[PDB]
Parts: C-alpha cells; sequence; structure tokens
C-alpha cells in the first residue's frame, strides 16, 4: 500500500530571521531536484515520490513558511510572502542550477522563480498547477460554491480558520483514494491551533479566478507566457477528472508547451501524489536521466 511514514531526517535553515524545515536526501553533488508543495500540504506530500529519485539525485523539499515544520511568523501569508521566503531559502542553501518538481501553490512559486531566473532551471516537472481560471465556469462545479465562499472574510474564515475545512474536507475532496487516519494526522499536525491556519485561508483568496486578485492573475499570465515559449524541459502529470487541470487542458498543454512530455497517472483530483506516487516518482527519475544535468 501507499506509504504513510515520513522517515526523512529534519533539516532547518534560517531564512529572513525565521526557521524553515526541509528534506534533503540523495547525493551531495550533481544538480539538485527541488520539490515544492502547495495548499494545505507540506513536504509530506512528496514522501512516496522522493524515494524513486533520491537513489540518483539530491532531493530538497522545503516546508513553506507557516506550514509543515517551518516557523509561523505573524504574516498575511500572501503569495508575495511565500515568494520572499522561497527566494531566500534557495539562496540560503547556496543552490545554483536546479530541476523543479512543483504542485499547486508550489507551482506558482516554481514557475515564477523560473521565469525570473531561467538560466538556473534545467527542467520542470509539474502537476495540478496554477493557471488563470478565466471565469467561475472553469472551476469544477462540485467545488464552485465552496471556493467562492472561501474567498470571503466572514464565511470563508469560519470554514477554513475556525473549522479547519481545508484540511478536514477539501484535502480529502482533492484525493480519489481514501486517506488513512495516520496520513490525516500528518496533514493536521501543523494546524492544531486555529490561529495557525492563516496560510490555508489566504491561499484560496490568492487563486487567480475570474480576474481576481488582479495582481496574481497578471503574475501567473506572465509565467504561462514564458512557459509556452521557453525551451526548458517539461514533464506534466495529469489525472482524471483533475481539479485545476482537466484532462482536456492537459492533453493540449502537452503538445503546445515546447519540449514537454505528458504522463497520465489515472484517477486523480488535485493531490495526484496521493493517488499514484510510484508512477510520478519513477517517471521523474526516468525523465531526469534524459536531461543535460
Ligand atoms: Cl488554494
Amino acid at each position: 500500500g501507499i506509504g504513510t511514514g515520513f522517515p526523512f531526517d529534519p533539516h532547518y535553515v534560517e531564512v529572513l530571521g525565521e526557521r524553515m524545515h526541509y528534506v534533503d536526501v540523495g547525493p551531495r553533488d550533481g544538480t539538485p531536484v527541488l520539490f515544492l508543495h502547495g495548499n494545505p500540504t507540506s513536504s509530506y506530500v512528496w514522501r512516496n515520490i522522493i524515494p524513486h529519485v533520491a537513489p540518483t539525485h539530491r532531493c530538497i523539499a522545503p516546508d513553506l513558511i507557516g506550514m509543515g515544520k517551518s516557523d509561523k511568523p505573524d504574516l498575511g501569508y500572501f503569495f508575495d510572502d511565500h515568494v520572499r521566503f522561497m527566494d531566500a531559502f534557495i539562496e540560503a542553501l547556496g543552490l545554483e542550477e536546479v530541476v523543479l518538481v512543483i504542485h499547486d501553490w508550489g507551482s506558482a512559486l516554481g514557475f515564477h522563480w523560473a521565469k525570473r531566473n531561467p538560466e538556473r532551471v534545467k527542467g520542470i516537472a509539474f502537476m495540478e498547477f496554477i493557471r488563470p481560471i478565466p471565469t467561475w465556469d472553469e472551476w469544477p462545479e462540485f467545488a464552485r460554491e465552496t471556493f467562492q465562499a472561501f474567498r470571503t472574510t466572514d464565511v470563508g474564515r469560519k470554514l477554513i480558520i475556525d473549522h479547519n475545512v481545508f484540511i478536514e474536507g477539501t484535502l480529502l475532496m482533492g484525493v480519489v483514494r481514501p486517506l488513512t487516519e495516520v496520513e490525516m494526522d500528518h496533514y493536521r499536525e501543523p494546524f492544531l491551533n486555529p490561529v495557525d491556519r492563516e496560510p490555508l485561508w489566504r491561499f484560496p483568496n490568492e487563486l487567480p479566478i475570474a480576474g481576481e486578485p488582479a495582481n496574481i492573475v497578471a503574475l501567473v499570465e506572465e509565467y504561462m507566457d514564458w512557459l509556452h515559449q521557453s525551451p526548458v524541459p517539461k514533464l506534466l502529470f495529469w489525472g482524471t477528472p483533475g481539479v485545476l487541470i482537466p484532462p482536456a487542458e492537459a492533453a493540449r498543454l502537452a503538445k503546445s508547451l515546447p519540449n514537454c512530455k505528458a504522463v497520465d497517472i489515472g484517477p486523480g483530483l488535485n493531490l495526484l501524489q496521493e493517488d499514484n506516487p510510484d508512477l510520478i516518482g519513477s517517471e521523474i527519475a526516468r525523465w531526469l536521466s534524459t536531461l543535460e544535468i
């Protein structure tokens, strides 16, 4: 069965005066592979994928600020806050050239960093990633009223902050197979106190949907314009029915994006890592062996 443990040695680095936790396994040299999680996860989401890559490549998986085992400063946890901390995390580790493996809000971080620093990105593997959702009709109908409610300071904070709905409900509605109690306890651990749930609420309020927020829509449009032209090697994982990326969106991206290979993982919603980790890990490792890294 799918692994529930998190065996990785903890590593911590000071970033802008705060401690960030990260996984760091595999060989010390070579080009490192940087894994970026999203909402409401942590490096735990990569726990069954990294073991396929670590035999041949260094794997670095940070917990975003305010998440996982990273510190919890009193921030708004806007996307811009995550950009500042992730930019500084990369520099604090002395990383030069990297391969990115990115998902959900980790994909917005990774694509935005890659567009700004294309000389340092030797490949991008991505899945269920952030793109502009032009209208609410392009958000999945089964989740539409709830994401609209999440994007308010009254109803949305009651759901996400007071009642932890992004962890207890949305997370499960983002995985096809059932999560176990042990897995749920790993996902719950950073958010036992309601006040620590700010990033879980700010993230859906940053999603670029129906033109709002305009600043995020613009930033995401910019990195998508880059991705449609850049020769950077690309590996796209997708599932059915998906959430952010429906199968039809995925198949077209695969042929439109330069130097891109697409991989169908089977049934999947948002956290594709929880539905088919072994295929995602083995395909990343195979694809890495084809790169000039
Ligand atoms: Cl979100």
